[PDB]
């Protein structure tokens, strides 16, 4: 399948790409302003993730650091990002199916459209500002807004009893992304497409 990532974003992005134990076709890149990265995922990807970084420094190695989204100090991903993390997610040639969401449960960084460039389902977006809107606790210094597990590290928040509800913090981004992820037990946003679709990624769509 191919991913294109597109930065609409005014800023430069470092785009991620990660199925958490290993790199999706180079892992990362910087995409200034307007660039797009076309990447290879395998069929049968299954728990693929894409994100994007900010306020990164790379050195000749590609080791560094990013402010949101940072896998280890890399350029290229091998593991998921430091959340807080707008995240795409997929998984690919699931009897038939592919599956993809938009997910808060790592937080926001960056806005986000998630859509096929196939026919047979709709994309997702969360485009709202949560950063700007960003409850105080959950506001990250380096930018972005952390979900209530990352901060808190409680049982509720993080769902480690595999029962909890939703919460104060989970509202707020639901309140203004309804079609991502919220929390773990969030009624679900995975949209059904065509196994073998294409996809563009788009960070700042409508910024």
């Amino acid at each position: 399948a191919t991913f294109e990532i597109v930065n609409r974003c005014s800023y430069t992005v470092w785009a991620a790409a990660s199925k958490g134990d290993a790199a999706l076709d180079a892992g990362g890149r910087q995409l200034n302003s307007g660039e797009s990265w076309t990447i290879n995922v395998e069929p049968g990807t299954n728990g693929g993730k894409i994100w994007a970084r900010t306020d990164c420094y790379f050195d000749d190695s590609g080791s560094g650091i990013c402010k949101t989204g940072d896998c280890g100090g890399l350029l290229r991903c091998k593991r998921f990002g430091r959340p807080p993390t707008t995240l795409a997610e997929f998984s690919l040639n699931q009897y038939g199916k592919d599956y993809i969401d938009i997910s808060n449960i790592k937080g926001f960084n960056v806005p986000m459209n998630f859509s096929p460039t196939t026919r047979g389902c709709r994309g997702v977006r969360c485009a709202a500002d949560i950063v700007g809107q960003c409850p105080a606790k959950l506001k990250a210094p380096g930018g972005g807004c952390n979900d209530a597990c990352t901060v808190f590290q409680t049982s509720e928040y993080c769902c480690t009893t595999g029962k909890c509800g939703p919460t104060e913090y989970s509202r707020f981004f639901k309140r203004l992304c309804p079609d991502a992820f919220s929390y773990v037990l969030d009624k679900p946003t995975t949209v059904t497409c065509p196994g073998s679709s294409n996809y563009r990624v788009t960070f700042c769509p409508t910024a």
